[PDB]
């Protein structure tokens, strides 16, 4: 009989600081400010620990710390967010992105109360893209060279979602 | 066997922490961090006022005296078991205990409640203790995918005192 | 005649202080204007509270209050006043009508609720006819010029509002 | 003709000013920038409320709620007349007035207040008003070289409200 | 057995912080110890009040309290608790010719005074005895659990303590 | 002889916020924080002065203020922003918002050498969209009930244009 | 018939700071602290404003500022202060010092409850000293060359008077 | 042959602190500022720790804390300051308040270089009055009751020495 | 006539604003109150030092002083003229002045400048006032679309005072 | 071996004080660790200055500065430092090729510069090789131990990087 | 014509700015007015400088500074500066006659001394003349206007000034 | 055998501490608190530099430069040994050290200092490291009961380089 993880959102608390930062190079934002050293993080969080723009939470696969949902651009007059998702080394490949996702869009559609979450990913990565549109994404947008990563320019992929479809499932 | 009515303490806010969206003085909090900041910067704040529900010296769980008004002589209170203490009917004796509190020591004329409207035995509870209801709020809150009702209940003082 | 909800200013809180015996700013009580320019100072990015003047051809003529905005229940109180000299023109009607308007068109709420005098029969019937909801009879509530009264807690929702 | 009670306002500091050793919050105070300072410490202190007496829109005194507290549903206050407004009463009507406010606004339990033994006609006044006497508290005060008795008086809110 | 007092460290301040529901620091209230501790850090210097721990042989037993001090009219209120398990062995009584000493020979006052429950009638007698005189009688002065109270101010003068 | 006007791009002082504050009831932010009254703009205004992320000029017309450019959203390491205009109602009508463009295109490109810059605008704009297409910008995403707006959901167009095609021309 | 001065101790208000500070080379003291500037003066005042250990007021004669008394080193546990009066140049030659000193006695006296109240003078002026002793104050030390002035140590005269002393009269 | 103790001043650091408040019931005062509990007397301290108003050494006997010398009331225009010295109980009765005195009777005339220093001591002292004559020490006044002490008004003996006296020896 | 070269004041401000991406203390500003602000925050900032040029008492230009360094004694000039000044060699004049400054009064012992490759009459002028070309910094800025290329000049101390 | 960079974290400032004489922080000059840590806690956020500890199989090695980080201009100075006993192992060489591809590739910057002592002929040559074009010759620039001595400037670009 | 020192007042400092090229307040040097007052705001309770306005029949005619005073050493440089048109009226030493008055006989110092050009062979003579010492030559002392210069400072002390 | 001269660090200031009236950028000090205070208000205050004379590794005395100014291009320096260290001159390799630090580091023109005038030892150690006399300062401190004349001494930076 095969045994059942448990996966889990948690708020990030600041002692999650630590793991955010070690998930890695590459420009990394704290509330649209821009980050690297650790003193850099950990200030851009006590300035920003009230802010209602940005919600943090660590997955936990069986309680052991898995990877991280941000939920970005929160606007609570047209009932949106981005969100963002990452999932540690050691914990990819065995579907946990996938959960993960899951779990966020019942946050904000049935926690939050918004009415469309979207995300950005890479034109490249069809893997992702596909899964996205499994769960019922539409695609409205291919935002052109709007990342600069690694010497050169690179297309994104706005997919979005609604409240509606996620409740009617 | 024993329950006392504790002030809640800086120390208790690990515990509070460990029991959908919560409130200190009316802004929201997730963090342990967000509630612990909230927490000093409402030291003084008379509007709101907490107790550690203590069974024979262990934590068990929380009443909560909220939008605390002196004019008008009223306030609300929400009462919180941790799950490992519940349907012993400490529900029932801290609702007792944070009546003896505003009512005798606080000298509040009216004490009030919201419960989900589904929840018919805390509505049936209180209603023995002798609450009257006051309303039916319709679609008051946005919980876990639905709007939900909630009853509002109120008793008073002299209702109290007659003890 | 025309009216408009137009968003408060410092300039407007001199206005605001002498409508006439007890009030609040942010929830915080208030009775000086000195005390009243501190609360709104501390307040200025307070997301929990939106007011407006309402303007009677371009002329002061009384406030709107939304109270207790919550966006994740996307409910929000309101509460009107009129100087006295605008009374009896039908304008807190144009006033709550335009509250609605804002809350629910441009703020994006789901449910606006207010509260009056049980013994106000004459305000309640005005809401009741705006498609309004009793959901409450509040007893005691008020500690009111030497007695307690009665109110009535009264509620609206998008839908009916952008329907009719 | 007409007597309003109209809360204090920082321009009536002046006034204030312009009416012995006096107290801001139960901090001393003689010069104006000392009470101007302390007015601005104490603004959001509900532990005293002030009210400029007005006849018929002009500054004529000043009534003090001071010591007030809500659990205890009590405070004390101190009236002044400006001498160019001194016997015609207005300290009877500034008295009626703080009684007003105190019982049926602000929804306390008892007003007391303190005066001169000496001052007979005080102490008359408000026996008339049907406050009762509660203390001779010897040497209560070092006045002009020699230390004076007061006399405090109370009544309670059903006494007035019986109105 | 011998019985002293001694000024109020940081380090007194968890030990006055439970004797037992309404209390007061330099007149704003308290009950939690971070609502306390913050009071104190406040009033360090503020010399209208003065505290002391009551020791007996050298072990915390109780505390006495100068409150409303008035260096102009020279008097001051004072107040004494003492733990549980110090009651009835005549410790509050030398306490109180303790802090008078204090008030009259050291802070030189010329008239210490307090309040007791009017139902306190030991206490009362006990203070008679010590030539305490009987100011006033305050009528339901203040709200305890449940019912308003009755209390009784008793007041002595420097030169009766200097005399006898 | 027709009579030449002259258009400018000004950087925009403090004593131009009341001029912005009563360009106009909707949503209003400074630095993705809402605003309403004078106050709130002004204290925004004054937290703000040395942020990078957002850069605003006045558009004379003839030396009297006839609009808002607002150059938002700047990052430079992907080189780009957004930008909206907002042209005062007297000085409409008259190939304003047009020039105004220009100059935003301009000022992003040949000075603050950004790669990419795009605007939003209602779907149902079809006059501005075909003008921004006439200045070769292309169209990279539809984003569906991206704003709330006047008691219902609207849909945005997003369109950008790229350095290179500009200072070619 | 012979009209008759009103000589008033007043509290010493802001506006009054420059009256002060022109009563006039020396060193001047404002709370045991030294000034000569106006600036270090009323910075020193705001500094002390509620600072109960000296109370200064102004000699109106007739309502116009006519000198200055300072309550300097009031102490109440020993129940004493120590006072000091300066007559502006066209109000000496009339007694004023006298009155001055007689009403500072009635203020500690009868107001402040102090029982002990003292002043500090030249030895060399045999004029003052001869004056407090007609009031009855005792003399209670020769400080020798307790003050340096101009060029020179001198020597003082303490002479102090009581509560009961002064009530008696 | 008999053992010579070396007695030293040094100046109190802050870890003296504990020391200096247990030396003890009366009010004790701190830059003229008055203190009792422990968090009164280092608030001050702080407060106060560049003030060159009062200066403070410890005793050291042997290296071994016994006491406390304060000069206090410092004036550097009239070269004086006021000294005040306290021996531990268990250091009494061996000649240290002389030695002490002789010490700090250095300091200031030999290091600080004032020209005046004083003391005050109970009139009832005859003990302690007849030593500083001993040393030379002129009286220069009898104040009366001067300290509430005790339940009781007391009277001081002020005694002054000079630098020039003091060289001379 | 007359040129002197008095130190930058706050009144002159506005002036400077009223003279592309410009610099203060190495953070950039457009608006008044960016350089106004910028400008406090440098006030006892040793590292540049800025001056108006004054043409008979009018305000016609600027001198900056930039990168000053003492261990290494040298530092950077920019000089600034308005255009209805420009073209009387003001320009010039200016140049001497902050060369004055510089060696005689700042003691400092190398002063360098960047300029337009493409601005032939200054690079003239300066090889002229005997500055030697020290660096031609390829593509570094970009200028109105487009990479520009400076050429950088030198002169020192001992060359001046040959004077 | 392997060879990173790694953004600079308060726990790297201790190693950073101890390389050895006059040095800066975001151009303000320092010599005491106190005046360091003092900088850095200043510096923060500051955008136009960017460090990294120089890895060598996991241990420290060295550092990268840039500096002058200009955006709108699209150019950087930068400089390496490595640690006495890292010399001649060509980490100098791996340090720039990684210093280039973080400013190139992850910076977006157009152009990176740097300055050498002239008398180094060495360094300069390992740059001419990596494709730095000389871009000037700086006369007595530094005053160091004793003597002005003169410097090298040198510079590429990111489509020589990129391409090559 | 008669002439007075007069302690500095902020109302002063508008003049003192601009007699005329390097100068220094409480040891910190500036230029601008602005960076003037505001040394000034930081200096006020400074004991280590003392300032005066020279004022020639009530009209400001210079100025006087002491400068490093200390009182453990009883000492204090100083220096006077007259305003162009003042000059040549012997005005400079009547100033320092009241310099010398003030730290003598006010100030209580022992010893005044200054430091004046070498070259100066005037202003050097009216001090010898005073009664000062030559107390040393600082060698170089002085880059000013594109030159070291040499300086002599010269003494006076209390004993001699309060017997002459 | 071997002497550095390492930058001045807080953890130093125990040491320094350890070593009559003691000056901090001018400012006085005796305690250790005083000084430690008065170090982070001068942190970075270009005016003074000190270093500790390192023996070995071990602290052994102290270099201050004092009133450095970078115009006139001059500072004074004072040094000190502790006693177990005094008598090999290290007086004297801490005396280059400074030498060198102010003349090939600094870019300084010219360092003078103070000394006793009883001081004969040191007055000719320098003489012999060729600085000159400057002056002889009557009475210039007052130290223990009595005033002491100090000799100023310097040496310019084109003599030490001759080496
Ligand atoms: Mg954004
Ligand atoms: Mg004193």
């Amino acid at each position: 009989m095969p045994s059942a993880h448990s996966v889990k959102l948690r708020p990030l608390e600041r002692e999650d600081l630590r793991y955010v930062h070690q998930l890695d190079s590459v420009m990394r934002y704290w509330f649209e400010e821009p980050y690297e050293a650790f003193v850099e993080l950990s200030d851009l969080y006590d300035k920003h620990i009230h802010d209602q723009s940005e919600r943090r939470f660590v997955v936990e696969c069986d309680g052991e710390k898995a990877g991280l949902v941000e939920l970005v651009e929160i606007n609570h007059v047209h009932r949106r967010a981005e969100f963002q998702i990452i999932i540690s080394p050691e914990y990819q490949g065995k579907g946990l992105a996938t959960r993960a996702a899951k779990l966020a869009m019942d946050y904000g559609f049935t926690v939050l109360n918004l009415y469309k979450l979207y995300l950005i990913v890479d034109k490249e990565n069809e893997k992702a893209i596909h899964i996205y549109r499994k769960l019922g994404f539409s695609v409205e947008g291919e935002l052109m060279h709007e990342f600069f990563i690694n010497g050169q320019y690179r297309n994104a992929i706005r997919m979005c979602i609604f409240q509606h479809q996620y409740l009617a499932e």
